[PDB]
């Protein structure tokens, strides 16, 4: 996150780091057995860590849960980001408490200056590199289509959205992707993906979440 705050620690309790020895991914709890993430954060091995804020120290929050399963999105294309989202069922059920919770999915989707919260543990520079230990935040508010079209011709389908401000300094960033776009209790997107970091004319690009409820909700009701 570029330009972002401190969240603090536990105050996003369905924020979750996927680690395979380190920190490559965002997700998001759905349940106590279930995480949506991006589909381009899939590989082997991945250990979903819950409860944390510094992913390099235990302070006494944390779940280390193993992924028994994956499923990317049936229709994900890795050379356009469409259906960007998926799946990740845990070997086991995680505890949940106020530090470990789950979020809503949407029933409905989020307009055009709906104000939402990104978190992340990605890069803090949008020239130069630095990744912090402790979980930060953005504010920002999803932008119109058509502002999103503009920024991104031929780009943008209809399962993503743009979120945050044209005139830059204020983004997600390499480390965030698979993370929580939440807007008024609801996870409405999965950051995905953008051109560079929090540069003028090019916001973030974010899976539409709610255009994968259906799917997400037959999937984990029947695996
Ligand atoms: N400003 C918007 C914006 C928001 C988020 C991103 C972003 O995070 N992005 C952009 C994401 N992405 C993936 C792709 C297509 C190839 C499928 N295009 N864009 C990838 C992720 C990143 O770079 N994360 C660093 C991370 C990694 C995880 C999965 C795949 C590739 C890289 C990594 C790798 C190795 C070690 C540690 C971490 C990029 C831009
Ligand atoms: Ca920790």
């Amino acid at each position: 996150i570029v330009g972002g705050y401190t969240c603090g620690a536990n105050t996003v309790p369905y924020q979750v780091s996927l680690n395979s020895g380190y920190h490559f991914c965002g997700g998001s709890l759905i349940n106590s057995q279930w995480v949506v993430s991006a589909a381009h954060c899939y590989k082997s091995g991945i250990q979903v860590r819950l409860g944390e804020d510094n992913i390099n120290v235990v302070e006494g929050n944390e779940q280390f849960i193993s992924a028994s399963k994956s499923i990317v999105h049936p229709s994900y294309n890795s050379n356009t980001l469409n259906n960007d989202i998926m799946l990740i069922k845990l070997k086991s059920a995680a505890s949940l408490n106020s530090r470990v919770a789950s979020i809503s999915l949407p029933t409905s989707c989020a307009s055009a200056g709906t104000q939402c919260l990104i978190s992340g543990w990605g890069n803090t520079k949008s020239s130069g590199t630095s990744y912090p230990d402790v979980l930060k935040c953005l504010k920002a508010p999803i932008l119109s289509d058509s502002s999103c079209k503009s920024a991104y011709p031929g780009q943008i389908t209809s399962n993503m959205f743009c979120a945050g401000y044209l005139e830059g300094g204020k983004d997600s960033c390499q480390g965030d992707s698979g993370g929580p776009v939440v807007c008024s209790g609801k996870l409405q997107g999965i950051v995905s993906w953008g051109s560079g970091c929090a540069q003028k004319n090019k916001p973030g690009v974010y899976t539409k979440v709610c255009n994968y409820v259906s799917w997400i909700k037959q999937t984990i009701a029947s695996n």
